[PDB]
Order: C-alpha cells, then sequence, then structure tokens
C-alpha cells in the first residue's frame, strides 16, 4: 500500500476491504414487511434535493433515490470505473472492472469482472469517501476521492446533482507503465418513471470544451423528447485533461448485449474508438464510455479528475404534484443542463475540497476526542441527502417567495419532517443549514390552524377520528406517495391529534432555533408566535385533574405510543415544563408582557407539582398512573436536556437531574449488555427491562445519541462518551451489526434492527452544541 502514503485520508474515516463479506449482520425484528438492502452500501453521492446515488464499498452504483422519496436497491453493473495497464516493452497488458463482484444476468459477459479480495480498501468520512487500489496484478496503484460539495451554511453547490472522482495514480516500479481509467455509465432515462418503453429515444453524445485553461471532454446521455416529465432529462460523465494525459471515449455502447462493443477497444490498449454515434434506441440499454490514457514513470504521481452530474429536474410524488428540485434555481429548468453542471464541478472541485476541509478541520484537528465519534457524527450526515430528501424551486406550470423542504423520518415510514423525530433529528440543519431548518418550522406554523372535519381509520384499533384538529400540531407534513406539503398527517396507525408532546416540541423547536441562530432573529420569533401561544393554549385544556399539567390519557398520545403513558408522565411532563418556560422569554423578548406573566404562572405551578408528583429520590417516575410507573426511562427529561440547549436553566432541581442521570446510566446503559449498545428505553428498578410493551425493550439509536449529549453538559463526560460509543460500535465497528450508511430507529437485545435509514439518530450532532 504505496497509495495511501500518496493521498489525505483522515484517520477517523470508517473503512473496510473492498469485496470484505461481513458475518453478522442484522435483519428486521418486526413480522411486516421492512426493508433489508444488506451490509453492502457506502456514503452517498448527490447534494440536497437533487436525488442521490449509493455506490457501495465493492463500488457499485447500487442504492437508487433518484426518485425522490423512493428506495430502490439494485447494482446498474453498466456504471462503472475500469482499468487498464500495461508494463513498457510488455505485448499485452491487463484490463479490470473496479467492482467486486458481477452481473446477475448474462449482459457484460466480455468484462474482466470480480475484482480479487485483500487488493484495496473503501474509507468514508462523509461527504467524502475514497477507494484504494493496491493489486498484485497492477503495477500502478490507483486511488479515488469522490464526493458532493455538501458544504455547511452554502445552500448553492450543497443542492447540486453532482459528484467528483478525483482519482490519483502513482508508479512504485522500476519501469515505465501505460495506464487507463475508463469510466462507463448507462443512460439511465427511463430507469424510474416509464412504464413502458423504458429506453425509448435515449441517445448518447460528446461535448468537447476546450477554453484555453480548461479541456474537458464529457458524454450527454439524454432522450429525444421535449416532455417536461418527471423521467426525462439528462445524465453526464465526463474527465478534464491535464498534463500527460490524453482523452479517448465512445458515445454509445450497448449495456444489454456482452459489451464486446467496448471491451475489445479498451483491454487492447486502454484507448478508445473515438466514435459518435448520437442515433437513439428503441428497445436496447445504451451506454457512453470517457477513458484517459497515459504513460507514468518510476515513481511518477499523476492526479485526473472525473465527474458525474443528473439533470432531472422534476420530481413526482405519488399524488400527482410535480415539483423543480432546488438545484434549477442555478443551472435551469429544461433538463438540458447536465453538462454545464458537470463543467461547473471539473472547474471548480479544487475549491470544493477546500470548503469542506475548512468545516471539517475544527472537529478533525481536536485530538481530545477519539476518532470513533468523529467517524460517527460525520458518517451519520449521510442522511441529510440520502432520507428521501424533497427541496422544491416552483410547482411544475407556474413565481414563489420560499423553498420548501422536507427530509423523511425513513423509506419504511414514508412521512415527511415527523415532527417527534425531528426534535431529535434536526439538530444538522439548525447548526449547519439554518435557512432550511427555519423554513420547515414555519412551515410547521402555517399548519397549527388547519382544520380537516373528515375522518380516517385509525389503524391501531380500527376507530374512525378527525384528520387534523384546529391547535394541534401535525404529526408530519406528508408522504412521498401522496402531496407532500399539501397533505399533511399522511400518518394514520394512531390519532395524532391527542398527542401530549408534539405541541411541546414545536415551541422547543421553535426557540431552539432562535437561540441556536445567535438569538438575533426575532422575525423568526414572530411569525411563529401566534401558533406558539395557541399550541401550548390547546395542550393546557387536556389538563383533566387541575395539576397545571397535561394528563397522558393511556391510549397511544405520544412518541412512545404503544408503551403507553397515564397522568402525569416524566417525558411529556418536562417537555411542557421546558415549553413554558421558552414561551416566556419569547414573550420577554417580543414584549408581550402577558403571554409571559401567563404563562409564567402556569410553570411554576407545574413545576411544583411534577416535582412532586413523579421524583422518587433516586430518578423521575415514568408517570403517576401507569402498570409500569417506576420504569427508569432513558428519556424522562427531555424537557430538561431541551432546556439546557436553550440556554433556560434549571427546571427541574440540578441534584436531581444529576441523580436521574446517573441513574439511566447505572441502569439503561450499563445493565444493558455491558452498556455495549446503547440505552434502552426502559428498565425496572431491579436492573430488569421492562417488558411491558416491544418499545421499552428497544434501544432508539437517536434518544441514545440525545442522553449522550444530556450527559456532556451536565459534565458526564465519561458516560456520556461510553454510551454513545455503544451506538458507534453496534453501526459501524466489526464486531456490530453492520448498520453503517442505514442507521436504523431501533435494535434490540439481540442486535436485529427496526426502520433501517432513520432521521433520528442525526441527534448525535446535538453534541457538538
Ligand atoms: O419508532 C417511533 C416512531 O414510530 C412511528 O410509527 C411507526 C411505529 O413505530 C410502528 O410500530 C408502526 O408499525 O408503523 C408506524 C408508522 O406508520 C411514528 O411515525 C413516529 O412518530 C414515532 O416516533
Ligand atoms: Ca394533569
Amino acid at each position: 500500500d504505496k497509495i495511501s502514503h500518496k493521498i489525505d485520508i483522515p484517520d477517523s474515516a470508517w473503512t473496510i476491504g473492498i469485496g470484505e463479506k461481513f458475518k453478522n449482520a442484522g435483519h428486521p425484528n418486526v413480522k411486516y414487511p421492512m426493508i433489508d438492502d444488506s451490509y453492502v452500501q457506502g456514503a452517498p453521492l448527490g447534494g440536497f434535493g437533487a436525488g442521490t446515488i449509493g455506490r457501495t464499498y465493492n463500488g457499485g452504483f447500487s442504492r437508487w433515490h433518484l426518485e425522490i422519496g423512493k428506495n430502490k436497491y439494485t447494482t446498474v453493473y453498466a456504471n462503472q470505473f475500469s482499468v487498464f495497464q500495461k508494463v513498457e516493452g510488455n505485448k499485452d497488458g491487463v484490463a479490470q472492472v473496479l467492482y467486486a463482484g458481477e452481473p446477475e444476468n448474462g449482459y457484460l459477459s466480455s468484462w474482466k469482472w470480480d475484482y480479487p479480495k485483500e487488493s484495496g480498501m473503501y474509507y468514508a468520512l462523509y461527504p467524502n469517501s475514497w477507494y484504494t487500489y493496491t493489486n498484485k496484478d497492477l503495477p500502478v496503484q490507483l486511488a479515488v476521492k469522490q464526493f458532493s460539495p455538501i458544504i455547511p451554511y452554502n445552500y448553492k453547490e450543497t443542492s447540486y446533482p453532482v459528484a467528483v472522482f478525483k482519482w490519483t495514480a502513482y508508479n512504485p516500479t522500476n519501469k515505465n507503465v501505460d495506464v487507463s481509467i475508463m469510466f462507463t455509465w448507462q443512460n439511465m432515462i427511463g430507469f424510474f418513471g416509464k412504464q413502458v418503453n423504458v429506453n425509448s429515444g435515449n441517445f448518447n453524445k460528446i461535448i468537447k470544451d476546450k477554453s484555453k485553461d480548461s479541456e474537458i471532454v464529457a458524454a450527454v446521455m439524454g432522450n429525444i423528447s421535449n416532455d417536461n416529465e418527471e423521467w426525462n432529462g439528462e445524465y453526464s460523465i465526463g474527465v478534464k485533461k491535464v498534463p500527460g494525459v490524453d482523452i479517448s471515449y465512445k458515445a454509445k455502447f450497448v449495456t444489454t448485449g456482452d459489451g464486446s462493443d467496448l471491451w475489445h477497444e479498451f483491454s487492447k490498449n486502454g484507448i478508445l474508438d473515438n466514435k459518435d454515434d448520437e442515433t437513439p434506441t428503441k428497445q436496447d440499454g445504451i451506454g457512453s464510455a470517457i477513458a484517459v490514457n497515459f504513460k507514468l514513470q518510476p515513481g511518477q504521481t499523476i492526479e485526473v479528475p472525473f465527474a458525474l452530474s443528473w439533470d432531472l429536474p422534476i420530481m413526482k410524488f405519488g399524488g400527482g404534484d410535480k415539483w423543480y428540485k432546488m438545484y434549477t434555481k442555478y443551472f435551469g429548468k429544461n433538463g438540458k443542463n447536465s453538462f454545464a453542471i458537470l463543467k461547473e464541478a471539473l472547474n471548480n472541485y479544487q475549491k470544493w475540497e477546500k470548503m469542506i476541509d475548512d468545516w471539517q478541520k475544527p472537529i478533525l484537528s481536536n485530538k481530545s476526542k477519539p476518532d470513533w465519534y468523529k467517524t460517527a457524527l460525520f458518517n451519520e450526515l449521510y442522511y441529510l441527502a440520502d432520507g428521501g430528501t424533497a427541496w422544491e424551486n416552483g410547482k411544475v406550470g407556474e413565481k414563489r417567495t420560499n423553498n420548501m423542504f422536507g427530509l423523511l423520518e425513513c423509506f419504511d415510514y414514508n412521512y415527511y419532517e415527523t415532527l417527534d423525530v425531528r426534535f431529535y433529528g434536526s439538530f444538522p440543519l439548525v447548526m449547519l443549514w439554518p435557512d432550511i431548518e427555519k423554513q420547515v418550522m414555519r412551515q410547521f406554523a402555517d399548519t397549527i390552524n388547519v382544520q380537516d372535519s373528515s375522518e380516517f381509520k385509525v389503524g391501531s384499533n380500527g376507530a374512525m377520528a378527525v384528520k387534523k384538529v384546529q391547535g394541534m400540531i401535525p404529526h408530519d407534513l406528508g408522504s412521498s406517495y401522496a402531496l407532500p406539503w399539501i397533505k399533511i398527517n399522511a400518518y394514520d396507525w394512531q390519532n395524532p391529534n391527542i398527542w401530549k408532546d408534539l405541541n411541546s416540541k414545536y415551541v422547543l423547536l421553535v426557540y431552539r432555533d432562535y437561540v441556536l441562530t445567535g438569538k438575533t432573529d426575532k422575525e423568526f420569533l414572530k411569525y411563529t408566535w401566534k401558533s406558539v401561544k395557541t399550541a401550548l393554549d390547546k395542550l393546557k385544556e387536556m389538563d383533566k385533574d387541575n395539576d397545571g399539567i397535561p394528563d397522558n390519557e393511556g391510549i397511544p398520545d405520544q412518541t412512545y405510543a404503544t408503551w403507553s403513558m397515564k397522568g402525569t408522565s416524566a417525558y411529556c411532563g418536562s417537555l411542557w415544563l421546558a415549553a413554558l418556560k421558552a414561551a416566556q422569554e419569547i414573550g420577554k423578548v417580543l414584549k408581550d408582557n402577558e403571554a409571559y406573566i401567563k404563562y409564567n404562572e402556569w410553570y411554576k405551578i407545574a413545576q411544583q407539582n411534577f416535582e412532586k408528583e413523579l421524583w422518587n429520590g433516586e430518578y423521575y417516575n415514568f408517570d403517576t398512573e401507569s402498570d409500569h410507573k417506576d420504569s427508569i426511562m432513558a428519556d424522562q427529561l427531555a424537557g430538561q436536556w431541551y432546556a439546557d440547549i436553550l440556554r433556560l436553566g434549571d427546571i427541574l432541581p440540578k441534584d436531581h437531574v444529576q441523580k436521574a442521570l446517573k441513574k439511566i446510566y447505572e441502569f439503561n446503559v450499563m445493565k444493558f449488555e455491558n452498556g455495549k449498545m446503547g440505552a434502552v428505553n426502559g428498565m425496572r428498578p431491579d436492573g430488569i427491562v421492562d417488558e411491558s410493551d416491544i418499545q421499552a425493550q428497544e434501544v432508539w439509536t437517536g434518544v441514545t445519541y440525545a442522553l449522550a449529549s444530556f450527559m456532556k453538559y451536565r459534565g458526564m463526560t465519561e458516560e456520556a462518551y461510553n454510551t454513545a460509543y455503544g451506538v458507534y460500535k453496534m453501526t459501524y465497528d466489526k464486531s456490530g451489526k453492520g448498520y453503517w450508511f442505514r442507521t436504523p430507529e431501533a435494535w434490540t437485545k439481540d442486535g436485529n434492527y427496526r426502520a433501517s435509514m432513520y432521521m433520528r439518530p442525526l441527534s448525535i450532532w446535538s453534541m457538538e452544541v
């Protein structure tokens, strides 16, 4: 491995061998159907709202999120990098596809498949990933750095449907070596969004752009149609010329054939025919090929950049709504702009690299933090781009001031911006992309007073209920199978209009966003104030016994729905206390003196009653009226956790909070599988897991990272990192269950999971407040 010294892979990068098998991978622990795409994953490529492409550690372009809100796992085998090498003075060379595997069907059989094991590594520190190629039969060693320009406080490049592949090649041998690197890409127009004739009209063309300081050669893969539809647009691949390399290309080869039309050229001398065949296809799959060839003298290094772009301007949801994607603001909406995007990337990727280094460096250079934590902190951010992200730039067939945004809860539970989940999972947005965060919360503000009197069938019991109640915050802002932003509350399994935590979390989220963006944005507080007051006032009406706190009703009425709460609960109670104190402070800032006085009286009354009803001398009871009331909940003081973040001070006595957290650490962590798997949600005071409901027996990844941050703020440094460590281990480590780049909501004692690719674990960013 002489190539690793010649590139800058950080030590915290997640690593695995190319072609490595993994023996202990977990699977779903529920009886209903649930996604399991295996452990062959990688860091995604593509910006926010662009649609993402998951290239795996084996090198395949396999996890497709280009259809916004859908997860499609299938390797498009034609999409590859391939290498040709010949030692100078030798008659023949070798050619090899850089993919640890082979096609299932008989297509592309003439290509050299099955990149051997123990011959290279994959590395990932999102948004960067790397492949190294160190193979006995390849004299020249190769590495590629691949990324998309995901940059905090940048809402432009961060949106781009683009990837850069910066190759580095080094000759450690005593002889000159001829080397070719080739990028193949299938014309994927019609891969989604066409019932019939999936390839028909597809055509490829070569573009050459020589502009003194920059020669670029690119294949543009489009369609003859000018239909402005979900499926139509362009993919492009290309390369920038550098000193000492020459470029060759093949505009059209058949992907639904044996491949020899391309391979017989490339495997001969690593040089292609430069044939520019623009004729459309009818039934055959087609693709393009871009290759560079060069000669490396002994000890010589060369760097050559490739790029990939996809101009697919329109997203369509299942309800029929068609929206333009965010990036269209910068490149246009007509779907004929893939080359412009690619050219931007090939001429600016070095700037983008430095911008990425600039925002990672403060964390990476802090040597007081262990590398494992950085691996998790950065790689968890995969979900921002990969979570079915929707970022609109106008509805198809119409100007507008704001660009609505949606991140999914997950693909199995296909709901945009699920509020109770985003309470934990929105930390990276507020901290790194605050304008997006604020926009999402204004979307929620705008839903508060919406009334939908028509009824729906509640799935868990069968009872009918009102869709959307005035003054109650929605569970979500819709589904990709229906109408995001328009038809809210797509979730019907329970009735969110009776939930006791959503209104509180909403208020806490509003004030969080003000506090963590510098306490300067009064306009944001003004925009949201009516909704805040309404939300707390409607929740006050659910106080039955007149203790000043909303009553949980012993039925599904909060986040932990099936692990029911009754009476005053630690969870909803603490959130209520914190929300009231947050409302007080907004009151003071906006000079709404009556609101201030009101919420202050409500706060003091509820605070006293909370302490009296729930403090047992060691921790806070789960609730007042359940069968499982003395259970130790991991999330018992969620309100106080947010109050620390919001700099709202002590809603509960310091001494009591400290004891509760020590108890949670002693029990929920260290008495659950030796504290190597996170915090189990519920534990009985006898040191046995609360078995009243499945949820209680689950570790929730995002709850645990949140709990770690809470411990950290309260000076429990060792406990915080030990708690978080178990979540890292399960996700990323060889001893875990192989959930890298698909971190689930939950696992049980056995390490099997529920709901892979989940928003909540983004809560790890709360540890950086
Ligand atoms: O995991 C907590 C999370 O649950 C989500 O509801 C799931 C539920 O967990 C599952 O048991 C059921 O079969 O499916 C529903 C989705 O329809 C819920 O969306 C979240 O609010 C909650 O945080
Ligand atoms: Ca009450």
